[PDB]
C-alpha cells in the first residue's frame, strides 16, 4: 500500500546539497531496486504459468507463492537500507519531517 | 500490484446460481481475509513504532520485516486457495473467461 521510497523523495525532496551527496547511493539503490524487480516479475510469470497448466494449487504454486513471498520481502529490506542511507545524507534539521512522511507511511503499509 | 480477488469478482462475476453455490465459501473467505490483514497491520504498525523510536536498523526491523512477508504470504496463499473454491462453483463453460482474467492478473502481480 504505497511507494514508500517515491513517497519520501516527492514529499521532503532533498535538497541541492543533499542531492549530491546521496547520488551514489541513490544510484546504487536505483539498481539493487531493479535487480529485485526482475526476480519478482520472473516469480509472478511462473506462478502465472503454472495456474495457467494446472488451474489448482500444486507445489508449483506453493512454491511460487514463497518465492514471490521472499522477494518482496528482500525488496522492502533493501529499500529500508537505502531509506537509512537517505536519512544520514540529510542535514539533521530536515530529519524530523523526514520521519514523520516514513512513519506516517510506513504505517499504512507502504515499502 | 493489484486485488487479484476483487478483479475477478468484477471483471467475471458470478451468475445467479453460482452465486448460491459460493455464499458460503465466500463467507468464509471474507472472516479469513480479515483475520488475515489484522495481522498484516499489526506486523506494519510494529515497524513504524520500531523505526518511530530508533530510526535505523535493528533486529526489531529485521524481525517485523519478516512478519509483513509472512502474513502478506499468508494472504496470497489463502485468496488462491479461495479462488480455486470459486472456480470449482463455477459452471465448466463460464472457467476460460476466469483463467483468462486470472491468468493476466497474477502475471501482473495481482495478489
Ligand atoms: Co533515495
Ligand atoms: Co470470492
Amino acid at each position: 500500500h504505497g511507494d514508500l521510497h517515491e513517497i519520501l523523495h516527492e514529499a521532503v525532496p532533498l535538497d541541492a546539497n543533499e542531492r549530491e551527496i546521496l547520488e551514489l547511493k541513490e544510484d546504487a539503490f536505483a539498481q539493487r531496486r531493479r535487480e529485485i524487480e526482475t526476480r519478482l516479475r520472473a516469480a509472478n510469470g511462473k506462478l502465472a504459468d503454472a495456474i495457467a497448466k494446472n488451474p489448482a494449487w500444486s507445489p508449483e504454486v506453493e512454491a511460487a507463492t514463497q518465492e514471490v513471498e521472499r522477494a518482496a520481502g528482500d525488496l522492502q529490506r533493501a529499500t529500508l537500507v537505502h531509506v537509512f542511507e537517505m536519512r544520514a545524507g540529510l542535514k539533521p534539521e530536515h530529519r524530523p519531517a523526514y520521519d514523520r512522511v516514513l512513519i506516517d507511511a510506513l504505517r499504512r503499509g507502504s515499502q
